[PDB]
């Protein structure tokens, strides 16, 4: 039921999605080990992900959350990197897209920093890198990330350096408490609380 619509680079929607991608790159504490060494991306394609069933599944859960939280879904646009990006766009998020060993327990993780999600494109820790060159810092191979609409509802605040949501909450927020430059990361425990809105195809660029 999924169709992918390509956006033109001339489209305001392509440009605002690209700007979010580029402007939320940061340096990582692993020196580039997991995701590669880069300061920016070469955006090759941005597609809108259109699936009626998956969308209705998302808005149904969004209304439930809203009604449990004074009519406030607390919806964000957040990045997601995964070796399962092609299954996610066809079948939706589900407990197979969960990071079992994540710091906030087994859930589905999203990041404000695109470069954080980039670290998971080839698996946890960057796995063994790109399939072709076995390089976590490959500048040749095409990578994909999702830019997703995510319902956080009442989010449990975790200050720090599938399971259930903490009682009385719909998500967890991981607040960075050491690295002054890191943006927040978020965890949901229900696949229905995220919709994979954009598929972004890109390369990491080698610094000059
Ligand atoms: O690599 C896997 N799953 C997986 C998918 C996404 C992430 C992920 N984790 C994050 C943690 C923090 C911030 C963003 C993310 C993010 O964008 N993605 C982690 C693990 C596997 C499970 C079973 C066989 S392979
Ligand atoms: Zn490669």
């Amino acid at each position: 039921g999924t169709i992918l619509i390509d956006l033109s680079p001339d489209d305001k929607e392509f440009q605002s999605v690209e700007e979010e991608m580029q402007s939320t790159v940061r340096e990582h504490r692993d020196g580039g080990h997991a995701g590669g060494i880069f300061n920016r991306y070469n955006i090759l394609k941005i597609q809108k992900v259109c699936n009626k069933k998956l969308w209705e599944r998302y808005t149904h859960r969004r209304k439930e959350v809203s009604e449990e939280n004074h009519n406030h879904a607390n919806e964000r646009m957040l990045f997601h990197g995964s070796p399962f990006v092609n299954a996610i766009i066809h079948k939706g998020f589900d407990e197979r897209h969960a990071y079992i060993g994540g710091m906030f327990g087994a859930g589905i993780y999203f990041a404000e920093n695109s470069s954080k999600s980039n670290q998971y494109v080839y698996g946890i820790g960057g796995g063994t890198g790109c399939p072709v060159h076995k390089d976590r810092s490959c500048y040749i191979c095409h990578r994909q990330l999702l830019f997703c609409r995510v319902t956080l509802g009442k989010s449990f605040l975790q200050f720090s350096a599938m399971a259930h949501s903490p009682p009385g909450h719909h998500s967890v927020t991981g607040r960075p408490s050491v690295n002054g430059l890191a943006l927040a990361e978020y965890v949901i425990y229900r696949g229905e609380q995220a919709y994979p809105e954009y598929l972004i195809t890109y390369q990491i660029m080698r610094p000059e």
